[PDB]
């Protein structure tokens, strides 16, 4: 499933609804902290909409639990991410993923 | 995992090794038989190599158990395919996939 652990609290009242665009910054890491990707390194937020199979399920369920301005660590089991296959040449088979996500705005 | 059920036997001696190119024809279906893709409909075999995260894990383990000329049904659990996310706009969350695969040749 997905576990959400809060680094900095959000506003406690504006939570993502389907059809809104979530604007986020993220750093993706393996369980030992090794970074494989980051939008912060590109200085460009990532945007996506809930409800459209646009992101791995771990993100669809984890970001829905965050309010605007919150920064959280999402730990996602392989079945809610790339499972037994992994993602070619970046993520191994059976990997639990850790994302540092900041929900900046809803559009 | 992956279950392999044989429709027509292969030669019983030439099995795929890593670094060989497998040439196949396939039809992918949901568990109720609804077709979502087929190389046979495009009249063009699909080619891939074992060992390179080029296909879902269910195929890497299932085709390794087939010999040249064999036609088999591969039933693949969601964790060995697209898990809880699915594949956007084609495959739902938590779907077991059935592939009719024919191993035509190894290159
Ligand atoms: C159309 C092609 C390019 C298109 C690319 C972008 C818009 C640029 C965007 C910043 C992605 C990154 O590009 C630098 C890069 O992000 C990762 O590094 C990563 O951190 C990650 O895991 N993320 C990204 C941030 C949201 C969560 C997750 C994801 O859900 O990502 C999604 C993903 C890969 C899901 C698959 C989709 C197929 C399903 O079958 C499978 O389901 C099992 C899950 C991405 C957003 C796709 O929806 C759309 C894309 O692919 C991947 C390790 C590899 C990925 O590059 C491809
Ligand atoms: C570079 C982009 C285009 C590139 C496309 C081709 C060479 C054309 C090729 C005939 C694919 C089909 O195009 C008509 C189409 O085949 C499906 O319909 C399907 O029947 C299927 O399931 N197949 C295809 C036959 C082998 C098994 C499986 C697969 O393993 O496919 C792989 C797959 C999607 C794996 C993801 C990769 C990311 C991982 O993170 C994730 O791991 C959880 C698993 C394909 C071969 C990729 O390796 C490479 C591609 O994507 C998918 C439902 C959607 C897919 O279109 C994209």
């Amino acid at each position: 499933g997905v576990q959400v652990e809060t680094i900095s609290p959000g506003d406690g009242r504006t939570f993502p609804k389907r059809g809104q665009t979530c604007v986020v910054h993220y750093t993706g890491m393996l369980e030992d902290g090794k970074k494989f990707d980051s939008s912060r390194d590109r200085n460009k937020p990532f945007k996506f909409m809930l409800g459209k199979q646009e992101v791995i399920r771990g993100w669809e369920e984890g970001v829905a639990q965050m309010s605007v301005g919150q920064r959280a660590k999402l730990t996602i089991s392989p079945d809610y991410a790339y499972g037994a296959t992994g993602h070619p040449g970046i993520i191994p088979p059976h990997a639990t993923l850790v994302f540092d996500v900041e929900l900046l705005k809803l559009e």
